[PDB]
DNA sequence: CGGGTACTCAG
DNA sequence: CGGGTACTCAG
């Protein structure tokens, strides 16, 4: 039983693993006031040592990758545009403006959030989040759009696939969960889960396509919600803190959650649906990531940092012996 | 007709002026993180030129002259504490702290705001503010409190002095007016000025005993107030910003008035009660003073200064001729 | 996207 | 004294 805990970078955010290459990589956004642009670092699975440094013109913040064609996909939120990376060779293919229009006191270019790659199709989903969100269905062969999945919401941050089924989920602000054909990019349905009058930011999902459940935390709520993929019933509303990340582990049938201001990362048993145990990880632990085989999980952590008051430490990313 | 503006230091508040050493000073209480205790600066009438600098263990802000004995007292506000310097040679003559409880998350020590002194008796009378605010009276021959006369309101921070009346005004932030008489020290009325259910915030108060009138300032209302001191009757009710400052002139039967956002001076003609003349000053005018004669007004001017960004730039003082 | 941090000789 | 500034990969 270890916990490794290393320093990586400034402005961590998501990681993707590769088995093949046998690497973990870590977008990382950098000093906010000192850097133009970013980092996306390649990382020893065991020690956590830097192996490669792959310089951006813009700021990466969410990623994924297709383990197909061995890309990664990276979110470029303050410029409205997503990356790809040949995680091989660790070069840039090209980058997609995902909304040029300019920041006005009338308009907010939407921005990218999560990314999701269906390694069947070759096919990018992104939600680009803003007061009525969409979700950007770019072509991973040229880097260009197909489609944007319109209205799906307030804040409608969370991105599963289902590749198989061709099921695309997303969660909002509007406390919705929305199911998309991927066939058609069309919005088969949308449930508000909880009807407690009280306010809830399902920021994120993760699916467990096996038995057509999702796992989706509330950023307003102290409990985490597993939902029936088929008819949006609760399944589960496991007690934990204010949730941000969440991450199905198939291997040992059990979702990691990251609790950002709790400084905590709880590990749901999903037979019990309960918190078998809690990760103490302060200060704010940011994204998750498993190795291929769900015995290995990494978090990454941000350190205390306010944009006036910015970290002079750079952030960590913790390897778990799970 | 001139207006000549200087720079004299960082933190200028109140002045005082004096015929018999024909002079002017003015309380700064310098840089505030990067200077412990202040300075009052002695300047020239005419050409405001820095003659002499005291330096003080605490920052001095409030100021008033008692021209019988030559000694100038000012109020150390972040000390709760006042001091007399004599005039005639800028000596420090003493202390005496008004209020030594520590400041807790239950206790606000007491402040000194404004200062007034009677020629005539040699005491000087001091409003410490507060949420039950009070009104020190200091002997001005040994500098030892004398008493502290009780309740008179939420941020008492007016005080005007009629010392041949033996009558000692001050106004709050309960929208009163509070007359007192000097003889034994007690409150002998108090009137809600206005009761249009507005909140309203009395900040200063400057006397024409001639005509029983008093010039009352308002922080929360566009019209500074002139008042009977005898029935506490509205005589008129002055179009003007928001106001903070208010002096008197008999000289010339006008008040002038700082508004601090406003960044102007006002001048009300005392016989029509119409604001005549606007005097352009920004960025925050502060006090007010005047030459013996009435001839010349001075302002103290403050540059804008939040206190988490602080003005790299001295305040000035802005000598006007009338 | 639309309203809570610390300030204060400010009101 | 007791509630409005600018933040934002935050919720």
């Amino acid at each position: 039983e270890e916990m490794l805990r290393k320093a990586v970078g400034k402005g961590a955010y998501e990681m993707a693993y590769s088995q093949q290459e046998n690497a973990l990589w870590l977008a990382t956004s950098q000093s906010r006031k000192l850097d133009k642009g970013g980092v996306v670092y390649r990382l020893d699975p065991v020690t956590l040592e830097v192996t490669q440094a792959i310089h951006n013109d813009l700021k990466p913040f969410g990623a994924t990758i297709n383990n197909t064609t061995q890309t990664l996909w990276f979110g470029n939120t303050v410029n409205s545009a997503v990356t790809a990376i040949d995680a091989k060779t660790g070069e840039v293919k090209g980058r997609l403006v995902l909304d040029d229009r300019k920041r006005t006191e009338e308009v907010r270019p939407l921005q990218p959030r999560e990314l999701v790659a269906d390694d069947a199709t070759n096919t990018v989903y992104i939600s680009g989040i803003g007061k009525e969100s969409v979700i950007w269905v770019v072509d991973g062969g040229n880097i260009k759009l197909k489609t944007a999945i319109q209205n799906t919401g307030k804040m409608s941050t969370g991105l599963a696939l289902d590749s198989e089924g061709k099921r695309l989920y997303t969660t909002n602000a509007d406390g919705e969960l929305i199911t998309i054909d991927t066939a058609d990019n069309k919005i088969l349905s949308r449930k508000k889960l909880l009807d407690d009058g009280k306010e809830h930011f399902f920021i994120n999902i993760s699916l467990d396509t096996a038995r057509q459940r999702a796992f989706i935390t509330d950023s307003k709520a102290a409990e985490v919600l597993v939902v029936d993929t088929r008819n949006g019933n609760i399944l589960a509303k496991v007690a934990a803190p204010e949730s941000l990340a969440v991450l199905f582990n198939p291997a040992r049938n059990e979702a990691y959650v990251t609790h950002r201001q709790a400084g905590k990362v709880s590990v749901i048993d999903a037979k019990s649906y309960k918190v078998v145990k809690t990760f103490d990880t302060p200060t704010h632990p940011n994204s998750l990531a498993l190795s291929a085989d769900g015995k290995t999980l990494y978090v990454s952590v941000k350190q205390k940092s306010t944009k006036q008051q910015e970290a002079t430490q750079p952030d960590d990313v913790i390897r778990i012996a799970l």
